């Protein structure tokens, strides 16, 4: 789009490449999404169109801001509000300390807001990560790459339901994902680094035992589920996340339940009592 001054690659994500860039009218700096060019061929599907325009209306403040979906030259780009960092360089930044539990508790808390808000219009992210997770100088945290998948790799945040070939998972896929996040800002380091399908689903099975018809009605007739899984006994939340508090470890434990019914939604999740002192604390950020 000639309207723009590409700056510099922000990185080569999922849906394409990304580039800080300048808006040549408004002088405003934005963030550019290309989607697909040596794997687009035609001129963009009707439906995708329609999918990313409803995603325009999608407007909460823990949700990057679509600014503006450029269908020009038979190509598609997103326009973005232009975030300077993400939480899993922060939480590089972050690993000789620690981030803050205050700011722990306020990061998920604005994040379970986003969620709530994109659940209560049956839009759902579907790949959450520390890498798609965008913090600012004030304190906020957003949601970024928000119902892309629909529209049109990393398995460690990867919801159970997922792996075992549900093919109509719902929002509780988010809260997973969410869950593996939280434990991963607490402890320092990946809840399940999984490096392959499997290897993620055993890694799961290992900390929270291997699910069963008990803990997951339906389970057993899951798509890829196989008789022949180990039976792994799962292991205590204080084990898990130490030095995490009594209520961080029972809301995370919900955010983690196999079932995606029992799964805690993200409106539940903002009346936990972990959530009682909240605050909006700011992180120290060196751009
Ligand atoms: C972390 C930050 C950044 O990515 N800022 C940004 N602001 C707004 C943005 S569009 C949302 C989005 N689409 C795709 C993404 C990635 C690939 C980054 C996950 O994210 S992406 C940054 C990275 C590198 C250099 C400068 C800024």
């Amino acid at each position: 789009m000639e309207n723009f001054q590409k700056v510099e690659k922000i990185g080569e994500g999922t849906y394409g490449v990304v580039y800080k860039a300048r808006n040549k009218l408004t002088g405003e700096v934005v963030a550019l999404k290309k989607i697909r060019l040596d794997t687009e061929t035609e001129g963009v599907p009707s439906t995708a169109i329609r999918e990313i325009s409803l995603l325009k209306e999608l407007n909460h403040p823990n949700i990057v801001k679509l600014l503006d979906v450029i269908h020009t030259e038979n190509k598609l780009y997103l326009v973005f509000e232009f975030l300077h960092q993400d939480l899993k360089k922060f939480m590089d930044a972050s690993a000789l300390t620690g981030i803050p539990l205050p700011l722990i508790k306020s990061y998920l808390f604005q994040l379970l807001q986003g969620l709530a808000f994109c659940h209560s219009h049956r839009v759902l992210h579907r790949d959450l990560k520390p890498q798609n997770l965008l913090i600012n100088t004030e304190g906020a945290i957003k949601l970024a790459d928000f119902g892309l998948a629909r529209a049109f790799v990393t398995l460690w945040y990867r919801a159970p339901e997922i792996l075992l070939g549900c093919k109509y998972y719902s929002t509780a896929v988010d809260i997973w994902s969410l869950g593996c996040i939280f434990a991963e800002m607490v402890t320092r380091r990946a809840l399940f680094p999984g490096d392959s399908e499997i290897d993620q689903l055993f890694r799961i099975f290992r900390t929270l035992g291997t699910p069963d018809e008990v803990v997951w009605p339906g389970v057993t007739s899951m798509p890829d589920y196989k008789p022949s899984f180990p039976k792994w006994a799962r292991q205590d939340f204080s084990k898990v996340v130490p030095p995490l508090d009594e209520d961080g470890r029972s809301l995370l434990s919900q955010m983690l339940h196999y079932d995606p019914n029992k799964r805690i939604s993200a409106k539940a999740a903002l009346a936990h009592p972990f959530f009682q002192d909240v605050t909006k604390p700011v992180p120290h950020l060196r751009l």
